[PDB]
RNA sequence: ACUGAAACUGUAGUAGAACCAAUCGGGGUCGUCAAUA
């Protein structure tokens, strides 16, 4: 497989502190934008949509180097990266 | 007159940006109603 020589399982409660909405593809006769649901239908955050807002953050935070990004969020192109260690 | 073996359809990607639940409105004030004798 991919060497790892630590994992790390990282975890806690994330609270909004203001209202959310992360959206789904639109619209469910109640609200013009509806939430994003699991398909059980629960409300959730797609990993997808944390996963850009904290590599998004982390963008901003390294002055956009694209090299340590991608060290720690994968890359398609590079030919030592691909998938991402998150 | 002899089954090929082995191989993750996967990797990167924030359903998001913009949008005022808002515009107008004195808690106010007078003669009506019935049809005959």
């Amino acid at each position: 497989a991919r060497k790892v020589t630590t994992r790390w399982k990282i975890t806690g409660t994330l609270i909004a502190e203001t209202p959310l909405h992360i959206g789904g593809v639109g619209g469910d006769a109640d609200t013009d934008l509806a939430l994003a649901v699991n398909g059980a239908g629960e409300y959730y955050v797609p990993g997808t949509s944390l996963a850009g807002a904290l590599r998004g953050w982390m963008t901003q935070l390294l002055n956009n180097d694209e090299s340590q990004i991608k060290d720690l969020w994968g890359d398609h192109l590079d030919a030592k990266r691909g998938a991402s260690f998150v």
